[PDB]
């Protein structure tokens, strides 16, 4: 037999042992009323709940009221497999769909995208198999109403799944980083640069303990400063080895760009949605990178980690979406709280103008100093 | 008779004791070599020696090499009335035309223009009125060729002057103001602020002594920080006052605009040709206003000021360019020199990394302070 | 919103040269009955003129680009958009060029004749120039007295454009007579399908010269990929054919 | 055609982007004058060779056309080979853009083909 094989090749074979089921928040009298009744602050809800063996393999959402006035970063989904009673999948659910801080923005990727209106339709084409059940549960950590809840999760009941399927994880993580004692030293600017010999001082996205591989990650980066925010390397320790053995060389070129971009540009595998548009680096920018055609495959450990700026000099306020499959379902790490994750105000005139008068007075206040000296 | 009278329908009346002249840089041998000959470094040229009694009505100019190439702020003009051996009109040619710094923009109002390609074809309609002849004059003080300078001076030859004709004066200043001693404390930010009640540390783009009236100014501000360059209010002295008699509110509010913009706008009397399209008001920006129909009338003497900054708190980096007419034709202030009135550089993301770094410190250098502390 | 005065009537007429219908023609004529008319009021003047202009013999040397460049001392071959004898004030240009190559076609100085003088008195030294604009632009400007209302919007100044100037501030007055000229490409060496409406005034109301016909002003069309090919080829049988040619040898 | 195999048509000269398919530069001047990136990849349809393949274009109709062409082709076959020697540096230079004075001085040999009549317009 021919060994023929391609994405739309194989869409032509005809398939065994799959049956399509839905779970949608469709208004049960059959009226126009949608969506789920509304969420109190504070209130958890399990939104799908599914017996026996099956392949999520289409999950789309909406909610009501939009952003700013309801923050996608507030409302948190978690999904539990194999009747565990912790969540294999635990974010913010903007975050979790590429939206972050309390923002809006249209962007497609493969397997995730926030389509209009300006954002607001949320996709997800990630495959989660289950052997033991699925358990879909929505949290509503804002201080105001979830008006209405939307959405589908599609999946595919099987009487057998197949063998060697694994188990979908996704872990938002977030860090106000710690600039080095001797202060912000990128690009030896402000003084001697060191090397990084440890790694001990990088933000760390992703940790885990089974057999696997990691296959994606929204980074969400609010810079305090206009100076390139992106000099650090990504680097991965895989099965417990004590030296990384994949160092990369910079955040944009972990992104697949180059030379302190901030442009706008979409492939299905990585791309910026969001950029700062304003001087240098300075304010938020969204990157993202899918390893779907070449994944990080681990057999016992992996922990995957960046640098915050060259040696971890900077200060950033960092949070990420790390997605991955492993052999069986397994617990997160704790979540920020809300207060830990929330967005943080955008520098402004105000406040450099008060840095310039720092460093005026630091200069000797000499009252013609232009701010290049 | 009726006294019927405007622009359109006094035009439809026949005119006498006028003929039209023009000096040119046209190829006196009839060929297409229709400009001058290159200029040297340092070299000086009368370019239109005029005699006897008339007006200038029209002045185009184009210059090779274009900006950055050739700096149009190191090529003075210069125009003599009368026979004097001093010039009523000194200026950096593109300044005195609107066009700012070494950059080239297109603009129009209604007496000066910087039309395609790009800013280069400069025009001017100021009515230059002369009894006793009119010289104009061209230095070159770049360090390269003016490889070729292009021009029409169109005027009209009159057997009498009418006897009320004023004359012409316009005059190119410079300053790097100085901070007050306590800094740049523009909106209270970073320290409290004090009352000007005299003006004594104003900005002076002005100062003659005869009878006559301002007509307009140009107005180039490179502002070395994010924080708004324009409180300051402009404070005219007439006829020697000890009291300003004309006192405003406001940068933006003198060239009638408000809440600190920084959108390119055009009116026939005013204007923001180039704005600075970064945070804040940090960089670059020209604005103009021409007082046609209101011009400020002086009997002895017209001293005109501007506030740099709110009590002159602020370094800016200001240029000006002055136009009025008098009685006579007078001399004028030494001109700033070349070196004075050199562009500065653009401040930068390093250059506020640094700041950024000094006010780290001043706050203890806290490992995540944000910036807005 | 020219002024228009007159003293023993004024009369407007239409003509309707297309092949179709004008279906509805709407106007408004706005104007002040006078008891007196002023006495040094003028009369309002605009004369329509169309050439498909005349390279030089030796071809279209502009730049010196294809042959040598002379000078031109006279005049004599200028596109000539206003003459007239009286006393008064030319006050503006509508100038409509259709230029069939890529080549800029504003090299072109305007010369003005006053009063029957031999030399002209005004000499300019560019058409962009006389237009207050400057190296060859092709950008859309408006300035009250100035701009460039249609740019050709193609490689170099191939097609349309139109440029306008009035001398409002600045008129060219005339006390006997006036002509108004410019090149057609320095020392008139291009092809140019020209229009222009001159305006001024002047201390009677005078006589125009014949218009030109509906079909010499008939549009040209513009020139295109197809026509630029075949000058290819003629180029390429001028090189010897060498099969690589490029196009800058 | 060539826009026809890069599944385009009508002679276009718009930037376009699909996963397998696209112009990522096109020549932004007068007809199609100047310089065009198009790509094409065969992922769902590869052109299999069991022997050998040659992979061939046209440059215009029956090969009528001076054209500055540069490809790179990608395939896999069953074991690593040579490949044919490549250009030089200087083979493969950059050329120059047709400019309007180039265009001028064709426009000149072509009027005096036509017998250099003073009003020649160009399209005769
Ligand atoms: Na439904
Ligand atoms: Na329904
Ligand atoms: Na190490
Ligand atoms: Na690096
Ligand atoms: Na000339
Ligand atoms: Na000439
Ligand atoms: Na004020
Ligand atoms: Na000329």
């Amino acid at each position: 037999q021919s060994n023929m094989t391609n994405e739309m090749f194989d869409l032509a074979k005809l398939k065994s042992g799959v049956k399509n089921k839905r779970i949608s928040s469709t208004d049960p009298t059959g009226g126009n009323r949608d969506h789920l009744e509304p969420f109190k602050p504070g209130e958890k809800r399990i939104i799908a709940d599914i017996k026996g063996m099956g392949v999520i393999n289409h999950i789309w959402v909406t909610i009501a009221p939009p952003p700013p006035t309801l923050s996608r970063n507030d409302i948190i989904i978690r999904m539990y497999w194999d009747g565990n009673d912790y969540p294999s999948v635990e974010s913010p659910i903007g975050p979790f769909f590429g939206q972050g801080w309390d923002e809006r923005y249209n962007y497609a990727s493969l397997p995730l995208s926030a389509g209009p209106e300006n954002g607001t339709g949320l996709s997800c084409y990630f495959a989660m198999p289950f052997e033991k059940g699925a358990r879909i549960e929505i949290e509503n950590q804002s201080d105001r109403n979830i008006d209405a809840f939307y959405f589908y999760v599609d999946y595919l009941e099987m009487a057998k799944l197949p063998k060697d399927m694994g188990r979908f994880h996704a872990w938002y993580n977030h860090n106000l980083t710690e600039a080095l004692p001797e202060g912000e030293t990128e690009w030896g600017v402000t003084g001697a640069q060191k090397p990084n010999t440890t790694g001990e001082r990088n933000y760390v996205f992703m940790e885990t303990q089974g057999k696997g591989h990691f296959v994606g990650i929204n980074y969400y980066v609010h810079c305090p400063t206009p100076m390139w925010y992106g000099e650090g390397d990504d680097m991965w320790f895989i099965d417990g080895e004590k030296v990384p053995s994949l160092i990369g060389t910079g955040t944009e070129d972990f992104f697949n760009t180059a030379w302190c971009p901030k442009e706008a540009f979409s492939h299905p595998y990585f791309g910026y949605p969001r950029v700062n548009n304003d001087i240098g680096w300075l304010g938020r920018t969204h990157v993202y990178r899918f390893f779907i055609e070449d994944p990080i495959f681990f057999e016992k450990s992996l922990k995957g980690t960046i640098e915050h700026g060259s040696n971890n000099n900077l200060t950033l306020d960092l949070s990420t979406v790390a997605y991955w499959y492993q052999d069986s379902a397994v617990a997160l790490p704790e979540a920020p709280t809300k207060a830990q994750r929330a967005p943080k105000p955008f520098i402004n005139h105000v406040d450099i103008h008060r840095w310039r008068d720092a460093w005026r007075k630091s200069k000797g206040n000499k009252a013609t100093l232009w701010g290049n000296e």
